[PDB]
């Protein structure tokens, strides 16, 4: 069926107010569970993770970011998103393509649950120097195996915010001191908008 639902594992902020939104905070680089499960009251498909942008604008500026943010890494081998090699999520997953630095494709199978581990690498900061930085979003999306369409069957999404060492557990006891174990992913119906995908190029320099 066409019944997905994703998970993030890791820790979510709380709501101070009616109509505020709700963040999960990542520590940079390290590796949090995912799961994607195909929950129907009844095969094989093809799902992407991706970081991007959630501010939602034009092509070329978030190319613009994207490319401030990898001139500004100490190794150009530096990726936005990064996938574990654990026999764990060996067993689950099959066909692993990084297609892009913010983007990384795989296969599995709707009589299982998929599990992965993934990390981000970006702080929210990274694409200006000297703010409160660039809304980022974890996004995933789903594709059949046929793919006659070509576009996305499901696609869902995550707000996150990253942070540097260990700072996403300080940041959730400060707003302890001011006053569950996982976040589900947003679904979303617009199949069209594909998003940008970096692939930083060399050629030319």
């Amino acid at each position: 069926g066409n019944n997905f639902e994703y998970t993030l594992e890791a820790s979510k902020s709380l709501r101070q107010k009616p109509g505020d939104s709700t963040m999960t905070y990542l520590n940079k680089g390290q590796f949090y569970p995912i799961t994607l499960k195909e929950v129907s009251s009844s095969s094989k498909v093809r799902s992407v993770i991706m970081v991007v942008f959630a501010e939602d604008k034009s092509r070329e500026d978030q190319l613009r970011h994207w490319k401030y943010w990898h001139s500004r890494q100490h190794t150009a081998k530096q990726r936005c998103i990064d996938i574990a090699d654990y026999k764990e999520s060996f067993n689950t997953i099959s066909n692993v393509e990084e297609i892009a630095y913010n983007a990384i494709s795989f296969t599995w199978d709707i009589n299982d649950e998929a599990k992965v581990f993934i990390s981000v690498n970006c702080l929210s900061t990274d694409f200006s120097s000297q703010v409160k930085g660039l809304p980022l979003n974890i996004q995933i999306d789903t594709y059949s195996y046929n793919n006659r369409s070509n576009k996305p069957v499901h696609r869902a999404y995550c707000q996150i915010k990253v942070f540097c060492d260990k700072g996403a557990e300080q940041k959730i006891r400060d707003e302890e001191r001011k006053q569950m174990d996982i976040t589900v992913f947003k679904p979303f119906i617009d199949l069209d908008t594909q998003p940008v995908l970096f692939i930083p190029d060399v050629h030319f320099a």
